[PDB]
């Protein structure tokens, strides 16, 4: 199994974990992502998060649709460009954040139960370097 | 940021480079991970192949249509259930396995140019025992 299969099976099970306990928030972890990314870059352009997260169009649009629905995000016409949208988290998707993050520690601690602490910590030292190649390639 | 965070970072490095260097053959890492999987399981039934990835239907659909447009994977009806799909790969898309492969190979080497083999090994060894326990979960 390749390097990105293993990580695509541990990301699988969070993506499992984020439906079952925010189900009732009708988010998934393409939206938790979505919402995450906005939360830290508000007025950011619906094309930019598309770029950034290097998916299709129609995916990030039915993503986004998804969270607005749900009244999590609202999307404005950018005043400059007729054909770029500003997104920004509402107050109720700010108020939910802390019930993400909670829930993305429960998984955490559920993935690494068999892990010592200082191998916990050597892995997520080691994500950190990876990922910071990540962004330079 | 949360290690599906790191995670997630690393995998859009692999997104990225997967729709650069096969981008010639239109494919992109979502089709690529469905025609491994359909690969090493002929048969498997569309709505199968769905539950296994946990990601919308409107998405595996549309990442499948790509596949078998390009000739990689064939799609049948099943004769016990006309609700249902039966997936394989085509010679052709057989026959492309070997470059996908070498393509995340090189992913790999350009992710690790600063990690020493033993922590490569050890990272490969970790990440094998999450997996193992996001099975379980």
């Amino acid at each position: 199994i390749p390097l990105k299969g293993l990580l695509s099976i541990i990301l699988r099970s969070h993506r499992v974990f984020i439906g079952r306990e925010l189900g009732h928030l009708n988010l998934t972890d393409a939206q938790v992502a979505c919402l995450l990314r906005i939360h830290r870059e508000p007025g950011i352009k619906q094309d930019e998060l598309a770029t950034f997260f290097h998916v299709d169009k129609g995916t990030i649009a039915r993503t986004l649709r998804r969270l607005e629905e749900s009244g999590f995000i609202e999307r404005e016409q950018d005043p400059e460009n007729r054909r770029r949208y500003i997104l920004e988290v509402t107050r109720r998707g700010e108020e939910i954040i802390p019930l993400i993050l909670k829930v993305e520690e429960r998984w955490e601690d559920l993935l690494f139960r068999d892990f010592t602490e200082d191998e916990r910590k050597l892995f997520r030292k080691m994500c950190r370097r990876l990922a910071e190649e990540a962004v330079r390639m």
